[PDB]
């Protein structure tokens, strides 16, 4: 059948993105329903008491200040959506829009954004489905405006997108997928329009493919080794104790198990061998490797620890309430006002790990480089050809193009810190963590262009060290040839490899070596 | 009666957009089709007595140094368009795949690319027809792998594109477009893959837009003034003698032009008044506009002189011929080696240009949050709102889009700066134009859109002012205007924005306001 | 003067210490220990004639180059020769000093093989008032400033005094009362290796960054002080419903510094029940802008990052950076790897610079809003005292407020510019030295802002509050008052860039308490 996860308060970013990609359905613990139910009881009260309370009685940003009576509530929350639906660009992609109205609805199953049993029922709904809002990846500075293209998708007012990113118009969307028209009678539009649910979503997307993409670094970065009779001591277990970053021991560990029963890499410790006045001389290789196989575990360590600090804040804000106003459960007061919706955190966690991101990428740019230059790998063929050379270049095409794909790469930088006063000077500051999200996420798929590009040239590169049957090679090692060979055929002669490198990435997005 | 642009030498940035977007047809001048039948024959000369020349008798890269023979250099030059096929990412649009396609004809038509009357005739026909190869945006360093994908394409082995981007597979196309399939056999084969052909195509687009975008920057600027009672004396032309940047006194004096006829912007020289002892003290407003109307002609000028070195260094490299090797038509030697092929020139003006958009672009972000903004905008509805204020919103959320749009043009810096050494060392230094050309494209696209939301704006804010009759608004002013409500309606209501930005953005890249 | 005793673990707050003068150092008897236990190794292995790389072995791709015993006192010293290509600034005395420290730390663990002696000639640095003085640029990331610091201690390098000011070598042993350097012991790899410069320019970056940050809530707190700012928005009830630590701990910060103030608003708005008549266009709004609604949200971010910052620094600081390294364990002679590579520290630095650009933006926006007649609910426009016109008071302040922003804004990570050099033997590198160097230079931006921040302030409180302050916090009141014992009020226009100046140096190293 198909798995389940019951939402009650936590949910984790593997749960998450289970549901997101529809690997799994979701629904709503008792617990959950009945302090959603009590939060629902609330915002009536609220209302009927006539509380100040901003998008109740209240217009919008700096129009707050312009009051508004009970009897036109229905209308100035119609409006929100209305003038908050600018805008544009390319849609979010399936997995992401559905991850993001799964941020939404965590939110909400916290019981204190006042959301009526059937607003709820609609998000979890779309969830179910195999159907995604199409709502444009552009517009807010962080994130009411994808929010309220949500809005009027799940009202019908707007298309959706199939698995295919196919779009299907509002009314055939609600059919297909046997979502019901979302209903605002309850004035409770605050609880779908609000909070940091669009990055958040494509953070946890985010997270998701790096944590993918980290072990094919590793898994290529120990691959490589057995192409270039890398030396293992770098790799030792000593070393990431005597520099105990988390990420750098758990990336040496990794690497270490990759190669292990392999006998194409070095594994004696130089520092055994004794040296009588015979030995003073020049040997043809120095006792250690060029960095980008001895320092992998450090580079990729460093790059590990930026993704876990990423995903610790990610599942702080995952899980919390960033709406505003806010209905607090104990009933101290009638609703809290504040700024829990900017994402300061996503935005800076995203820059962040976008750099990492861009930093692993280099490295495996600098692998691919080191491979296919006849004169530092150690006796492969230039570029990893075959048949006769000059004839044939092999992967001389695609080895550019991964440098061109990381050139770009390097081109964009940080987003959060490009905040600009807006809204009449009320927002002077925002977070652009939306931005921010969506930027990393351009890079993480140029890294997973660039790994491929390494994985093929690997593929190749073990046979022509090793022959066909690939002898001396890893158990890893063969089982990852022997699967990327089931789909991508040996370069026995020139052929165009652009689609297989993008139909590769797609993969390596997903999957893991395993 | 279509248009047809004669290509001889020389042809304008003005006549290549012409031919690209298929407003013209194009035609070889009698001179240019002898000055090719005459390299052709070169070439043939030079394979008959078997000159040393890259890419003829020679293998590609750092693999040069493998002398190949004559009977093998069908399969070296079929070798060389299947390895450089690595390209990956979306494809180039219709229009600039085909400046690409034409770029590369120019650069033949000078007569020392060897290429033959077929070779030269397939291209013809592409940009004759209907159609445009469609070849990956990603790949290159600067413009061999987008070149290469053009070739399969031209060969029936890769897709096409029409005018609204809607893909055929190479048959489809070349049975549409009435085309005849590629033919290598006369060993011409660098001919077309070579050169900045790529990056010079993305350039004239680019060069076409900002035209365009610089047309209704100004326009929209003299709008702004009719809608807050600008001061004219500002964009005198005195001040414009006064500091005679070229940009400047163009960007005043249309300025000037714009607002000729209006009665609603201030005229008056404030120092041709003598004040008394009863002036003395606040007066309700300065006696000068704040910089984003007084200092325009200073920003756009500058904005206005960038574009103009672009498109001069453009101008030279899209009628020039990056080709290597090359055939020197004098005959004074078989032919030349260099490296004519770096597109470092279209790197730094793509990157200048890029700054000068996302400088011009923050002008427009900033105009329209001061008429948005009801302490700014004198006397104007907060945020240009009918209806109840409140329950009406207006342009608050097109507004915080524009910021948005904004922000994220600056995250992306130039991509000149990254150069890394690759193909094994042997391209230690590489231009990045391609990827120049494209990030300062995107930033275009977001100028159009930031454009198209003030332009809403100013619509609305004019009869807002003036009234639907526009009372006292000049006859330019007036026209743009109505020219506008015949497409986008007043906002009588908030309503969803997205789509009609995204509507007159794609309007405004295309057409100027007249 | 307070002694740190260092043994295993050393905290971001002794460090910063004993690198700032504050408090001397010495070596715990169990480090002792282990250094005479590593130097006794590291003469075995030389003994051995292991091939161990800088014992028996050339440096980088000429490491395939063997060199014999006879050779590798003029090989170490060569070593020190060549690496000293480094140019521009100096690193300022508290830093090259920090450098020093974080070369001792790594060798204390007692995997370097270090001489007594050598590490005499560290711990005797550290008790002087003096600074090697090493150029800053020139690492990939830390070789060549570790170079030039060797050089500097066997008095043929320059140092630096408490001052800044340039003391030649050999008048740098003598005042200092600093023995040279001997590294006859084929120790030299102990000193010129790791992450040392960098490591010790980010635990002064990480120092600063606490300051500040108190500033950055103390202004915060402040100008809700002098704009009626809504006490609401920061209640730890909106904290627990979105639990970042940093976040938590901002708001609580920021309520603690306006107890007591009767200049706040500190009504929860949806107590109001509203009626018919009351329907319309009130005078405010009942939120106020982001600068003081989002603070807690905003700076939180700044200080989980700046926490992550200080746990991976704490790390990189305690750690053995070296290569090669000499097991205590002795399970093998020596291990050769890469914990030289930087990267921990760049990716650190380039995410906390981004932190420390988003907080001084923060602070900007809010001179922006105080100093704005339109924004700042009947203050005089720019502060300014006197009669207007013919006085701007701050208007030419909050101008520089927002150059020295968008300057930082220029700035990007360093991390992402790695660059294979090295004959392609390094073909990846950190640049992590130079990546807590830019953030460095944020952070001394930010000071500025925050000066400026502060003296707009003082002036704001007493033309709202009158000079008497009536009405303002305990905390609010202390800090005015600190603040006008050294910076008169702007009764008249003025210079003000000597005042932003000197400001901006005491918020690097004191908080307002
Ligand atoms: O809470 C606020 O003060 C700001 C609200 C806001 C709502 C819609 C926008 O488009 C911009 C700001
Ligand atoms: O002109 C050169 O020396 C380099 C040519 C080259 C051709 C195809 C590549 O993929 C890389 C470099």
């Amino acid at each position: 059948p198909k798995p389940a996860v019951e939402l009650d308060r936590h949910i984790d970013l593997d749960q998450a993105h289970a549901v997101a990609s529809g690997g799994a359905r979701i629904v709503l613990a008792p617990p959950a329903r009945d302090r959603c139910r009590a939060s629902e009881a609330r915002l009536g009260a609220v209302i009927r008491e006539a509380r100040h309370v901003y998008g109740l009685t209240t217009g919008f940003g700096p129009l707050a200040n312009r009051l508004i009576s009970g009897e036109n509530v229905r209308t100035l929350q119609a409006n929100l959506v209305h003038f908050l639906a600018s805008g544009v660009g390319p849609v979010l992609d399936w997995t992401t829009a559905r991850a993001m109205v799964l941020a939404r609805l965590v939110s909400i199953a916290q019981g204190a954004s006042g959301a009526s049993e059937g607003t709820i029922a609609r998000l979890i709904d779309l969830l179910n489905s195999e159907l995604a809002p199409a709502v444009p990846s552009r517009g807010t500075v962080g994130d009411l405006t994808p929010l309220a293209h949500m809005v009027l998708c799940l009202q019908g007012r707007g298309d959706f997108l199939d698995r295919d990113g196919t779009r299907l118009d509002g009314a055939e969307g609600l059919r297909r997928g046997r979502l019901q028209p979302l209903d605002l009678s309850h004035r409770d539009a605050l609880a779908l329009v609000n909070g940091t649910s669009a990055m958040t979503g494509i953070a946890l997307v985010n997270a998701h493919a790096c944590r993918h993409l980290g072990n094919w670094a590793v898994a290529l970065t120990a691959l490589l080794a057995e192409c270039l009779r890398g030396r293992t001591e770098a790799w030792a277990a000593a070393l990431s104790d005597l520099r105990p970053h988390p990420g750098q021991k758990d990336a040496a560990a990794r690497l270490r198990a990759r190669v292990d029963g392999s006998a194409r890499v070095v594994r004696h410790v130089i520092a055994e061998r004794r040296l009588d006045a015979g030995d003073i001389g020049t040997e043809p290789e120095a006792g250690q490797d060029a960095y980008s196989l001895r320092c992998a575990p450090q580079v990729l360590g460093a790059g590990f620890d930026t993704l876990a600090w990423h995903d610790r804040v990610l599942t702080i804000e995952l899980n919390a309430v960033t709406d505003n106003p806010v209905f607090p459960p104990d009933g101290s007061v009638p609703a809290l006002h504040g700024g829990n919706f900017m994402g300061q955190h996503v935005a800076l966690t995203s820059d962040a790990l976008a750099t990492a991101v861009t930093v692993l990428a280099g490295l495996a740019e600098r692998q691919i480089a080191r491979l296919t230059d006849e004169r530092l790998n150690r006796g492969l063929p230039p570029f990893l050809h075959r048949g006769p050379a000059g004839l044939n270049s092999g992967f001389m095409g695609a080895q550019v193009t991964a440098t061109a794909l990381l050139a770009e790469m390097r081109a964009t930088g940080p987003a959060s810190i490009h905040s600009i006063s807006t809204n009449a000077a009320n927002q002077d500051v925002v977070s652009l963590g939306t931005i921010a999200a969506r930027l990393c996420r351009e890079k993480i798929d140029r890294w997973a262009e660039i790994l491929a590009i390494l994985a093929l040239c690997l593929a190749q590169a073990a046979e022509l060290r090793c022959g066909s049957g690939l002898d001396g090679v890893s158990p890893a090692g063969k089982k990852l040839v022997q699967a990327l060979r089931e789909q991508f055929p040996p370069l026995e002669t020139d052929r165009p490899l652009g689609q297989e490198i993008a139909a590769l990435a797609t993969h390596l997005l997903q999957q893991s070596p395993v």
